[PDB]
């Protein structure tokens, strides 16, 4: 796993049961019928879905993207020098690896995962950053991962002031998944083009946002 | 501000306009501006902001901030005391240094390293917990054996009661029916040395306490 490569996405939601119904109906994910649910397709783990804990107030579930780093401590030392912020960690994760949470110069949050060790419809293909400051953010991420970063797995897309911004997971899909998701109660926020096909940014009924990569 | 002193509260709500409506009708706050500063008698009481503006997992509700002299030392101490660091330490402009922590029971609290009295004023925050002794030990290692013993306080509650840190705003008895007719629901009434306390679930679902004095 190259540095900066998208390696995992995780959904934290205040209604996990509804999220499982929605994403199983949209992507066909399987989970056996615990604080989290592993989502599988074609015998492979795709992602996980977990609970936002009991809260005395409203709560907004969102997808959390993780990019690979070779050394979480070096990444933590570099983040502030590149104009970002360390929000949590570096922290060890039960021998899975070492995790840090980082903010880029614009305040977009991203997980950085130092691991101690599929493509096809419904698979997690990558995460993309939607940003109104692609030059500032881009310099940050290329200083952290290298000059090749965000050149054509991860990508950086320029968006206007009214679009969602931040890192969003991209799941492979057919054109027909768009009405499917709308019929399931999702709302399309934006349609843009990538080298490998159109992308549709979607707000799920729970309000979390993800991208359908139509290929 | 002594360590452990309640110094700030802030509301994150997905319907800020409704929150402004509700809290102005209940407390008389004035508001000015991504977030809204709430003022009373020319003094800032608290802030109200939008849950919607940022993406990712996000927890709405009222957040209480206790003062600390050293956010980095507090962060080092939290896990050793049986808690967890949830966010930070991070710098907040030149305003200060913040961390969010969970106590042994999982209750969330803000800790703020910094660089009003009257109806509607923010008086203090109180922790409602079913583990007042375990949690009390956590906070007393963080702030000293003095904390939560005869500004912040820790209340033992039963299994069905609300739990966590809640801000306490001074009010008259009449604020309770007022809040109810605005659509809130009372969760709990208990007694404090300085008067009764009424825990209220707002129409938006956030929870706060009315200190009737
Ligand atoms: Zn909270
Ligand atoms: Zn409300």
């Amino acid at each position: 796993p190259a540095p900066g490569e998208p390696t995992w996405v995780d959904l934290l939601t205040p209604d996990r049961g509804a999220a499982l119904q929605f994403y199983s109906a949209l992507f066909g994910w399987e989970f056996s019928t615990s604080p989290y649910t592993m989502c599988r397709l074609r015998g492979r783990e795709v992602c996980s879905i977990g609970d936002l804990g009991e809260n005395p107030g409203p709560a907004l579930g969102g997808w959390s993207s993780y990019l690979s780093v070779d050394d979480a401590d070096a990444a933590a030392a570099a983040v502030p020098e590149l104009g970002g912020a360390v929000l949590l960690g570096p922290i060890d994760i039960l021998a899975q690896g070492r995790m840090l949470l980082a903010g880029d110069p614009s305040g977009h949050r991203v997980g950085l995962w130092q691991a101690k060790e599929d493509d096809g419809i419904g698979a997690y293909t990558r995460s993309e950053l939607l940003t109104g400051a692609s030059a500032t953010d881009g310099a940050f991420y290329r200083g952290l991962f290298g000059a090749d970063f965000a050149t054509e797995r991860a990508a950086i897309r320029q968006v206007g002031p009214a679009a969602p911004s931040g890192w969003y997971p991209c799941f492979r899909a057919q054109e027909s998944a768009v009405p499917a998701a709308v019929m399931l109660g999702a709302s399309v926020l934006l349609r843009y083009d990538c080298p490998d096909g159109p992308a549709v940014v979607v707000s799920a009924p729970g309000g979390e946002v993800f991208t359908l990569l139509l290929t």
